[PDB]
């Protein structure tokens, strides 16, 4: 059901798309959220995915944190995908704007290997402060399963594809 994606490697594909609209169209088995350790979905991809679930993702996340405590930077948890997907894999990449170690980005992408196919954003990009070209390079060199990347900004998408 994924269509209009450029092929980067044997297993990594990319599209200039709104990940919420892409999830509603495809209804994948797994959509990846670019989460923080507290699962507080305020801005960026996290806020957009939560808003499309009418806040059901945040209510479910708050119960998960109340039971288990916060995630590790580089870690993940599988929760419901609500109206967007069967499941949502909440992955925490390092937030470079908070002094988190960039080496944890490879650990964050290793979580994708537990799932055969994923619709995902670039981790640690945007408001997390890491270089998006570096995030795409770590993705290609780490993920072995089929990943379909959705990049919202047209100019960033063109730069990622021309510099790859
Ligand atoms: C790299 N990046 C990305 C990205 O998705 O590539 C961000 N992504 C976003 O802000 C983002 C915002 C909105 C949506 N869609 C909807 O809300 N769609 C429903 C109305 C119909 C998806 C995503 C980002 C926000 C800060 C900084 N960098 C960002």
């Amino acid at each position: 059901s994924f269509s209009g994606y450029l092929k980067l490697t044997d297993n990594v594909y990319i599209k200039n798309a709104d990940i919420v609209e892409e999830a509603k169209k495809v209804k994948p088995t797994v959509v990846v959220n670019a989460a923080n350790v507290y699962l507080k979905h305020g801005g960026g991809v996290a806020g957009a995915l939560n808003k499309a679930t009418n806040n059901a993702m945040q209510v479910e996340s708050d119960d998960y944190i109340a039971t288990n405590g916060p995630l590790k930077v580089g870690g993940s948890c599988v929760l419901s995908g609500h109206n967007l997907a069967k499941h949502c894999l909440h992955v925490v990449g390092p937030n470079v704007n908070k002094g988190e170690d960039i080496q944890l980005l490879k650990s964050a992408y290793e979580n994708f290997n537990q799932h055969e196919v994923l619709l995902a954003p670039l981790l640690s990009a945007g408001i997390f402060g890491a270089d998006p070209i570096h995030s795409l390079r770590v993705c290609v060199d780490t993920v072995r399963t089929n990943v379909y990347l959705a990049v919202f900004d047209k100019n960033l998408y063109d730069k990622l594809v021309s510099s790859f």
